[PDB]
């Protein structure tokens, strides 16, 4: 499984690979949000077809130690086959090239995301000062990880989970 | 001088990156607080100090805004030490960041009219995307996109920078 870094060309790709799964699983995200987000997605190649996108993820910054596992999918026909997994293993590693020491994830998928080393947790890991710096972010996948009022209906039932890298 | 170590931002560089732009914060950049500067910072590039290790003396973000179109925002330069190239070399790193990223156009909006004609970059008026893709690009939540949009809300804060193109 090849799991490279997100080329302009496939965002389109991977707004379908989202749309798949926008809602209660999924933040949506449109067209413009993909494109500016493109230097911190990675998509994962189909094995034989070449160049054909089957995955995508990214990890966003949160803070100067803490980062997040965000827009994770993977083509419906193609999954179980390694490409979830490989991935998160590749975004666990841009968390370690950046120097994070935590990564954060909201996710239904709490035993693939244990896999990981990933275990639930209760509340928002920051302190004080630090959770009103990040209250100032327009990014709402940021409101969800500070548990903010306007976002609470669309992420109840999600699970909070965090891993405090090696 | 001698051309200086432009490379991609780390987090611990996200304070200085800050006090640069609270610097020229107001009419000549846009703000930026400390969490969108994080979130930011995996398209950020920062210029070294010449003689202090660890240290930068200059910033510089490449904003990819469509498939085909990117915009150079946030270049800032110490005050102390404008004048000795670092600006360019942060701009010329910022170029070759877009043309690995395949991108047609790079945008910007300054008063530097100067600076960045010595990159290519002309004035031009208004907004150069289609119909369509305006309409996408509306949906941002990012305030750049906006002013790069003419938007009505924004256009009090912008009055007299120059719209500038580069064509590669
Ligand atoms: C959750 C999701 C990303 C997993 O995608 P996937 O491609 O099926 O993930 P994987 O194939 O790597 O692993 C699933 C199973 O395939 C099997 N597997 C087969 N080959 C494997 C390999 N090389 N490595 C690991 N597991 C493998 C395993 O049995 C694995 O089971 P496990 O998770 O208990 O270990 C996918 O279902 C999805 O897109 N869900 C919606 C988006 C979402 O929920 N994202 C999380 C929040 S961001
Ligand atoms: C505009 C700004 C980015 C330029 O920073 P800078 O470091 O002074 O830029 P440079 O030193 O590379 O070039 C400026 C002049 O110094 C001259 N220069 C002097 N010594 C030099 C040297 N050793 N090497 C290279 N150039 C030198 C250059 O000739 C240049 O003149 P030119 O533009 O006509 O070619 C800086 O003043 C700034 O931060 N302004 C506020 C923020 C801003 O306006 N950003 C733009 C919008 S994002
Ligand atoms: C898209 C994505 O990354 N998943 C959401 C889950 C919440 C939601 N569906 O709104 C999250 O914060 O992770
Ligand atoms: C940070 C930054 O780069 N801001 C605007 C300048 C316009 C403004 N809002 O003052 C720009 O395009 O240069």
């Amino acid at each position: 499984p090849v799991v490279r870094r997100a080329r302009t060309s496939d965002v389109p790709a991977i707004k379908q690979l989202v749309d798949t799964y926008a809602g209660k699983i999924l933040l949506e995200k449109n067209l413009v949000t993909l494109y500016e987000a493109v230097q911190e997605f990675w998509v994962a190649e189909h094995p034989d077809l070449y160049g054909k996108v089957v995955g995508c993820g990214a990890l966003h910054v949160l803070w100067s130690d803490l980062g997040e596992i965000r827009t994770v999918a993977v083509d419906p026909a193609m999954t179980g086959h390694g490409i979830g997994h490989a991935i998160v293993d590749r975004l666990l590693q841009v968390a370690r090239d950046l120097q994070l020491q935590r990564v954060f994830v909201l996710t239904f998928e709490t035993e693939f995301f244990a896999r990981h080393g990933f275990t639930e947790i209760e509340g928002t890991p920051v302190t004080a000062e630090v959770f009103d710096e990040m209250c100032r972010s327009y990014d709402i996948g940021v409101a969800e990880f500070l548990d903010l009022s306007y976002v609470k209906p669309n992420i109840l039932g999600n699970s909070r989970m965090l891993l405090v890298l090696l």
